């Protein structure tokens, strides 16, 4: 749902894709477990609604609700340089390099509608005055 | 469409809605013809593109696709903050307080395909290796 801030309206979703360096079966078992952890620790550290999480052996699909006040590419490099630190401190049999690549894949998800738009026009004049 | 920087594959669309303050009858004319013409020139200036732009009476809806790296409230503000700089100074008669209010509205958009997800998935392990 839309939410609210000091002087804003949003609705910001967004999704996440990218994948582990090289090997297509490290985000599995024990590691995936504590992968998928760790992504809702930030979430809640960013004030950021998880919609739905993917922890794949061969990617990640973060499907993620956060507030305006974040670049998407802040986001990602938050997430995925957290978590990196986090998972390579935690698992000693990985700690060779990096566990992920250097790119993602972000797009933004939404359908406003006329009405929601026109409904937040006729607020604001109301509560502003003419 | 989908675009790319250096190591990123992104879709970033924002709605930003914003109304002026109490004036709701000053965003015509020459005015309104100026206002669009900044904030074309603004989004010029931070690599968007403009999928519709409104600059109405009452309100601006401006439906946009932008860079990873900006934040939307970023973006709300300095569309907002710069027009109203370049605007007062066209238009002295604008110069009593501020010509925006301090909220706006902003919702991202779009409706990726699962295909294009698991081609960028696929891409990355291509070129990454295995
Ligand atoms: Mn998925
Ligand atoms: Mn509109």
């Amino acid at each position: 749902e839309l939410k609210s801030t000091r002087h804003t309206k949003y609705l910001c979703n967004y999704h996440f894709v990218w994948i582990p360096k090289h090997r297509r079966n490290t985000l599995v078992n024990e590691i995936a477990e504590y992968t998928k952890e760790v992504l809702k620790s930030i979430a809640e550290e960013l004030g950021c609604e998880i919609i739905a999480l993917e922890v794949m052996p061969d990617h990640i699909h973060l499907f993620v609700n956060c507030p305006p006040r974040y670049a998407p590419s802040y986001l990602a490099n938050y997430f995925k340089g957290k978590s990196a630190r986090l998972i390579l401190k935690k698992f000693p049999q990985l700690n060779k390099g990096k566990l992920w690549t250097r790119s993602y894949f972000v797009a933004t998800a939404g359908n406003v509608s006329s009405e929601v738009i026109k409904k937040y026009i006729e607020e604001q004049w109301r509560k502003e005055g003419e």
